[PDB]
């Protein structure tokens, strides 16, 4: 309930450092947050916002940030930790990554067990792995782009045929992926509505106030995925094989 | 104005807080509000997070200038599923650090049926040329040392795929060789202190130090094509089963 | 020291807001303000945004501290083009989940002409090897039980380029397959914990009040690491095993008639 006025309003912050948080609510501190907003309104389509969830919230010390464009500016954007958190997620994956060159995969002085060949009865396995064409029935709806890759199916279905995997819940490689997800909610602006005030004296005003509502982002649900880069290392690991032995067959009826 | 006085504080009371900005009355072109680390409207005095209104030239924009971007205690997700992308035609990440290989699951969304690659596409994809280059800034400054990097070019790729009619001068069937068209990015940028004097009814001139913004263009209007490396490495794979088969082929046939 | 008072509202008129730390006067390196969604300086009271000021320790840093950081209605995009990165050599991300994969582009960037991949090159990346392993953290934990990755060790394809003269026993590196990088200690400064302040009247009564204590802590030292583009080293597997294939097609060619 104010406002700081000026061209430009200004707000400074004295002492070391400046901190400012919201109060554990009376009556709902399970929606207790901030939102900054760089418009006038409490919704999101007045200007771009990032809202702080605090640790009472529903969604707990949850960061939303919601813009039209999110520019990082004078600094790679980085973990805090070292490989311990991840990009996207199973039901929240980026689209693409768009690159200036090809990603970088390192261990940082992790150590690995002592490096090993891929065994024979792994190699007969992966020779039964489809490289397919396909579209998405959602493009061709529309239309559509052909795209190239392995069914992550496929490949279980393989490593199923060959005892390589019980019929997952785990898997032992970490070239086919599964994950299962919880659903996600959110709590979001709706609108406003008008509440009517009336005093004893029986005067009846109203004022405006802004509704949110918990609505559910994605539901609950599960994935398998494939890491591209392991099948290629996989299939290098094959086809090297595939020339060592075709390599024999030549030699000894050369000669 | 006001200021808030070893540790300030601003305590948010109700349900939620909210800090937003209204809406300007002579140039509700610029509106926003910028957080710093510093006590200075310019970045070089401390880390700045801006959030630009819907009225503002650059609607609903965020900028996040600091020396550091860590994100701690969670991964960085893109709110929805599948909708949003890390980077853009001109605005690429030099590259990604990761631990491991990068998952791609298609989270059960349907594909149509799972098709091979015909032969036409392969004997095509068999004058894609895998090459070694460097930078020619690079070479300005090391020359023979400048670092080589590996991969194919894209236009050469357009250029196999147009010879064997998979594709037309047009600007692509395939998401292998992916073109896009770009606008031009611009934004409001603080450039530098500009004193204003101001003088009343009576003779006297007072002077201030009032900032100046301007509008900075960051790149031009431009296009540009690109590949996935993923989806040459499963063109290829394709192509190099077929070879091999036929060499299967050849050398079963000398035994007989 | 202010409380604002379902829902409290801080408006800033004006063309735009400045919301700033000014330079403390006492231990300028501190210079720094907190955003909290909780009601208290420690991070398990909420999500937390901090920004470093110039002045600061850790010069102009920004530390997103939450359980969830949601990036909604647009990508998330670098500022500028090809000049900031995605992690980093010491600040890896452990995975990237994608639902296509990567697109590479140079956006116009002028490249040298194209070169093939000469003999000398593919005569080495023969004795690169494709293997499997786990890590040894995993097994500590999972024991024989751990996920089993594929790939190469930077360190044998290294070995690999030395022994054939294509790299002298240099951290620079001639190609970008190979990537080493050096990399500074990280610290920070952290709420840990309150403390006991004792205030003394000018009449020698000492009473008692608690306040915050942040600390500087080290995140990780100093170190190096040596890794590789997996996609760099497909496309020389690409023009190697496609050079093999040809000499064995042209000895097939040769074997008939
Ligand atoms: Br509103
Ligand atoms: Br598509
Ligand atoms: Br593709
Ligand atoms: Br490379
Ligand atoms: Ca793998
Ligand atoms: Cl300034």
């Amino acid at each position: 309930h104010v406002t700081i006025r000026a061209i430009r309003s200004e707000v400074l912050m004295e002492g070391e450092y400046g901190f400012i948080g919201k109060s554990i609510p009376t009556d709902n501190p399970a929606g207790q947050r901030i939102i900054f907003c760089g418009g006038e309104g409490t919704s999101s389509t007045t200007g771009a916002q990032i809202t702080l969830y605090g640790a009472n919230n529903t969604d707990s010390r949850r960061i939303v940030y919601n813009g039209d464009e999110h520019l990082f500016q004078s600094a790679d954007v980085k973990p805090y930790n070292d490989n311990v958190t991840a990009l996207g997620g199973p039901s929240n994956r980026f689209t693409t990554a768009y690159l200036g060159s090809n990603p970088i995969v390192t261990a940082n002085g992790e150590r690995k067990t002592e490096p090993v060949v891929f065994d024979d009865a792994f190699l007969d396995a992966w020779g039964d792995v489809h490289y397919i064409m396909y579209q998405w029935l959602d493009a061709v709806q529309l239309k559509a782009r052909i795209h190239f890759g392995v069914i992550a199916q496929q490949i279980r279905d393989v490593f199923i045929a060959h005892g390589l995997m019980d019929e997952s819940t785990n898997c032992r490689y970490a070239v086919l992926c599964y994950d299962k997800y919880p659903r996600m909610t959110d709590t979001v602006f709706s609108h406003n509505e008008i509440v009517e005030h009336t005093d004893e004296e029986g005067n009846v005003t109203t004022t405006e106030e802004p509704v949110y509502t918990e609505v559910v982002i994605h539901e609950e649900g599960e994935e398998w995925g494939v890491r591209p880069d392991g099948i290629f290392f996989a299939e290098a690991a094959y086809q090297r094989r595939k020339l060592e032995r075709i390599e024999a067959r030549l030699s000894a009826l050369e000669q």
